């Protein structure tokens, strides 16, 4: 095997949304591939999974969805004249058809269950309707400020759909569920007063009862996001005595693509579901009437999507040593991991105590011997897990000589709701406290780690706590500040979600004088004199979640101190090889990380 | 009807007057006609000027510099940017340069030899009978200001050690010799550069090191790496910094020397901009100075004088030795009116400003203006957007509160470290005697407005007190703290004007108490917030946070985001962000009176 | 009443290739100013489905079938040589700037070969690609030997022979060409017998000129023995009809080491029919009253388009129609009557279409091209609109068309306008006898490109008509003669005279419409394409240019695109403007 660099992704082709038929019987995905990647559909049967489309320009094809007879498969292709167009493919022979023709393109095809409609959404983005025996296409519902999930009910009458009623309401995070029928030309019904966070509905198959993925209206968003059993309004929590978050929230940096986590009816009395668990995702099961057990859980792996029905199962699975494959029933269908460049090495855990329990973290080193330099990693969110996501970059640090130190904190999302909500309203304090309490831990357990070439990094929140840690220590060496906060007063006017996220987070509102102050006082610029760390700064210039004046703030009090500073300002946004298949930032950011880290470690 | 914002395309706009060498004419640009406007060359031997170049495409022509003979004149040509020579007696324009990134700043050496100028930014050299180019200097960091020895045998610069001295606004002087050594430690700011006839000695506009950029600038005489100033007894700064929207294009005020004893200068006082002669033996004089007027550019010799001047009444003509040679005003499309002085008393003496009145006796809204600055002057200048105002109903009342540049020195340091204190007492002492002395005025349909530290104001303002109808603010700053981080000043506006780093944690809090988004949970009026997206001045973020701030209160509220920058009428000669701005004026005006 | 638009609302099929098992058909459908696109169908016995879809370019064309079945090769539109996997997948691109045009599979599956002019062959199992041969001059027919150890190919040896539509055939094995036959004749239509060493071609021996009907020649040996004996008709479609866009292949076939399928026209019709080593022809499948315009077959089934003067093309695989296509005509079709004219040479036949109703109609004297093609029992969309609006269309097949024999085509050697216009003018005036409902007093005269020049020799030469409309017409055989593609060749097999002789020449300017000109009074429509290479525009102007002089009502419509144009991009503008055009003529004149 080569040298490894920051090219080693280029090796790398990345599958997402497994989509099992309806039969159960086989599973139609995305794989993105190779320099621009580009997208096409695979199918397997059971065994290995075979090329179904090909595309050499444009994005390429994505967004599978099986007919109900399994005979055709719904997509969207985007070429090099096309955004985003609806094709319908024959499986049994022949070539794709195209079904739309709209110059700003569709998302998120949805068949009826009855094989007798399309849902899609197109330009806010309204929801279209094609009909398939007519070949005709029809405006359903053009709502005033969007729509969030949708599903058919099982008789096809209709789709359940999550939606706000103001701009206001949306910023706020407060969305309700509406009966929308089919069109006999009609104006959607309200169907649940639930003012609070809804997605992933699951319509039971009796045709009346349905789930949702969320919280109630009483409890703030720091709160795990349960399962829930509506029936004429009333709400029924599925996911009883399970302290912990529906949905895949562990890190890992090789998804591309959609990763569908739909709640789905195993039977009358059975709703399979994703669960965040200490650092991992399995898959569990709800019963009608309450109690969860477990379904497919690895408590050293992470199932980051799947699609399921009566009859089959498909998902994507993987670990912090292996690459995503996608299985079918329990059978891998796919050789990903073959494909990465260089051996991957197997993590060590390191504990640190909290007046909680006890909390847990991770150091993955490279071969040999010989001393080497400790890389603090800080997970963002900071409601995440780091964990047994397969992370591509922590594998590239160790195979480049570097101790990989990262952990979960106070604050991350897998250790039950008591330890989220350690930090809420003092970022800064506990939290700080067990990362600098755990790579403690990590110097003395491991003392390959060189306690005199030491780094700080993270990102977004890992951002916000590189900024705070280095100006309330100068023991690092280096610091590397991604996509950081540094000013939480500025922060709630510039962000798209500043005028919730503190407000949720903090208990604090900057255009209040007294809750302002508060947040300087949260805020580590306030702190910056104290750094003498040299800090390489990553931001993209176009970011609407965290405003590059974050970055620039920093930077600027940086300079002025005579601290050795180094300002990266991507064009590109961030998800750049998600939004367009171009991996030039990915690179180009890895490479400045380990250039910072060769001049300072 | 009442004229709108469209009055602006009426007009025409001068700007660098040039003297020829011998006096006796005068070449400027004008720009005139969304319909764009571009420039052409005009000339006047002392009657009716007369168009000298017709530009139908670009941007138009600039800069003209006169040939030391007579009979050339070389500009600028956007049709990027090409040099053109012009023989006058007779003939077509030639290009003489050949970049594809353009050329800036011509000046000829005093021998005709040759012809300076900039281009990407390194200094090159055209040889003018030869007729080839050649690059004279490369500056790592950048030139400023630029003059040629009387005897054409070199130049003198301007320019910074470091990136870090340059955002200090710390400069020293270098002698360049056609083909670099320091000529004077001056480690401060420093333009304007006037090479005294005798070849040694010359004078410079700025300030020495000591006292930050809110001193004085004044002008000093160097002789041998020693300094001492010249316009002594004058407590009054060097150039034009008085307000006013009809100034399109360069404004030259370089100093001149009359003679071996006499160097002439611009200079402002108490809202007005006069010429003055400072004497290398003795203090100034004045030379040309009306109280009432402002005199904007100018360029001389020891044979003539060519300048443009305007008042509160009067728009921007062209003149050559006292004689107007445009027809400028005769174009403005509705009847200006008159300002009344109305005065208030502060610790430090009288302050002044202005009531500008429509037509009729009825009662009409009172819209107290603010300036930016903060260390400029209201007062006699030319400004549309005022006439505009009066000429739509609306009483205009504008003043220069302690801060003010006009006023001496102590009015200028009133204000220091502790913006939001005098001089908002100022603005509103000003405004109460406003409404007293002019009965016109309705003190219950009242509007508070300014742009960039005017706009800091009507922020502070508004949080300070509900007692305004309405509010626009323009360009405004919002968050001290941030701005340090995010404007391209950042790092040295607040050192300089409070005495207060945003990188350290003291002085941080203390910038927060001085912004006036702490203060933004009183804000109880209807703002209408005006910012370029682009802004490197008042990053737009400063805008972003009051606009949020204030929907999150429910208070009435709207954001204009400009994705042109500021000045883009100079920039391109494209009038839309001006008449864009002025119509969202008037529509909140109209709205919440 | 229907209008030009109606055509829009058809599809046009060719193209129609049997799979090599026989039990499944794949054709082109080219369907819908309005663009045409061509893609892909196939059937296995029931109603046709799409198989290809392209939405830019003309689409696709030329289907391929692979010999295990199992795949189509197909080119893509500049023009890319795909391949199709008909269990399931998708089809990929194989290859060039200029694009593709003629894939052939070798029989054993292990090659394709086709021009880009250049010939190439792609190597199916190793996915290379290489020129196989660069002619100097261009290839003609191509076909492989059954054993695929090369192909034979149809050349020329200089442009003059080329030009003198002279040709040879020559043996190209496979690369790591030889003279086959001494034909120096018109040859195409390669038919290589199973045994691998004979074949069969269409043409005609040297010696006539090529007014001479095209016949099965058996090769051997550099011997030559006609093989379609007893049947004096034409080998190939030589039927009128306005429903052909697209290939319309007619390579003749061997279903068995003794028997040749191929096609021939009769009277107005084309039917298949086969030739036997040892004998004469024998009918395979001929209706006098339709028109067989493309087959492709093999031992184990047939494949092809058949249509009627009432009955719009359709695919048919073994007897069974797959395809809908009558069904979209918008407006009802009419019936045809016949009408019969007296000749030296035996009877004539002509046919009326009417409108609806007993009213008296206008009566529209169309003249055929050629001249040696037929009208009969193809599907003209032209003449059941005419009728369609209120116009009698009458239809014939002089002497000089192709389906009644040798001598009927002999017969105006050398003398056009003298027999082939008396037939037309004697049809037509038993056209007026036979059916009373065609008005006398409100007749016109129209026709292309040979129609043409005898709608122009007609009204030169009696004023009957109230309206004339001419259409690729050739005014002047001289010019004619050194302007156009073919006029070093045309006159000399159509009437023995060279334009650059001075005897010819004079020849030629009696015989040429533009001597005439002056005994025209019949307002005339003239409808040519600017780039026309065929009929120059040269004499389209002369004929305008002479009626305007004359001060004649005369209207000149000069096309930018070249005619077959909807067969060329996919537009059909140029034919809706053409009929609008005739059509608003005929309303002002009747």
């Amino acid at each position: 095997t080569p040298a490894p660099g920051p090219d080693s992704l280029l090796a790398l082709a990345f599958p997402s949304d497994p989509q099992v038929s309806p039969d159960g019987k086989q599973v139609a995905f995305v794989l993105a591939q190779i320099p621009r990647y580009r997208s096409g559909l695979w199918l397997s049967e059971g065994g290995a999974a075979r090329p179904l489309t090909h595309a050499e320009t444009g994005r390429g094809d994505s967004a599978p969805r099986w007919s109900p007879d399994g005979q055709n498969l719904a997509f969207v292709r985007s070429a090099g004249e096309v955004k985003a167009a609806l094709m319908l493919l024959p499986l049994k022979g022949g070539e794709a058809r195209r079904v739309t023709h709209f110059k700003n393109g569709v998302s998120g095809p949805q068949w009826s269950p009855d094989g007798r409609f399309i849902a899609f959404t197109t330009t806010p983005a309204a929801l279209w309707l094609y009909d398939v025996e007519a070949d005709k296409l029809r405006e359903w519902y053009a709502p005033e400020i969007g729509i969030g999930a949708l599903s058919w009910w099982p008789d096809s009458r209709g789709v359940l759909i999550v939606q706000s009623e103001d701009e206001w309401q949306a910023s706020q995070w407060r969305q309700d569920v509406y009966d929308l029928p089919l069109p006999t030309a009609a104006a959607p019904q309200k169907l649940l007063d639930w003012n609070s966070a809804a997605h992933g509905l699951a319509p039971h198959p009796d045709g009346q009862r349905f789930a949702l993925i969320g919280r109630p209206a009483g409890k703030g968003n720091t709160e795990h996001a349960h399962l829930y059993l509506i029936e004429n309004g009333q709400h029924r929590r599925l996911d009883t005595g399970h302290d912990h978050p529906v949905g895949d929230a562990v890190g890992g940096d090789c998804h591309v693509g959609a990763f569908p986590e739909g709640p789905r009816w195993l039977d009358g009395d059975t709703l399979l579901f994703s669960s965040t668990v200490r650092g991992s995702v399995g898959l569990f099961t709800a019963h009608i009437g309450g109690g969860v057990k477990a379904y497919d859980h690895d408590p050293q792996g992470v199932i980051s999507a799947f699609t399921a029905n009566e009859h089959g199962v498909a998902l994507i699975r993987e670990s912090a040593t292996r690459f995503p494959e996608v299985e079918l029933n329990g059978q891998r269908v796919t050789d990903l991991h073959a494909r990465f460049p260089f051996p991957v090495r197997e993590p060590q855990r390191v504990t640190f105590e909290t007046e909680l329990g006890e909390g847990e973290g991770w150091v993955l080193l490279p071969e040999g011997e010989q001393k080497v330099p400790a890389l603090l990693n800080i997970h963002g969110g900071p409601h995440t897990d780091y964990g047994h996501g397969f992370t591509h970059e922590f594998q590239l640090m160790a195979a480049r000589g570097y101790g990989v130190c990262y952990s979960n904190p106070r604050g991350s999302v897998g250790y039950g709701q008591a330890w989220v909500d350690a930090i809420y309203g003092r970022w800064g304090t506990v939290d700080a406290d067990d990362l600098l309490n755990f790579f403690d831990r990590c110097l003395e357990a491991v003392p390959r780690l060189d306690a005199a070439k030491t780094a700080v990094m993270g990102g977004s929140y890992g951002g916000f706590m590189t900024n705070w840690i280095t100006g309330h220590t100068t023991r690092f060496q280096a610091a590397i500040t991604d996509r950081c906060i540094s000013n939480l007063i500025s922060f709630g006017g510039t962000s798209d979600i500043g005028l919730r996220f503190w407000d949720d987070e903090l208990g604090l509102d900057f255009s209040r004088r007294a809750d302002a102050l508060k947040l300087w006082d949260l805020s580590p610029l306030q702190y910056v004199e104290n750094v003498k760390t040299p800090t390489l700064i990553v931001h993209s210039v176009l970011d609407h979640r965290c405003p590059v004046e974050q970055a620039e703030q920093w930077y600027a009090a940086l300079h002025k101190h005579q601290v050795p500073v180094r300002f990266v300002r991507f064009p590109e946004e961030n998800h750049e090889l998600s939004r367009s298949g171009r991996p030039d930032r990915r690179l180009t950011r890895l490479n400045e990380y380990f250039a910072w880290l060769e001049r300072w470690l």
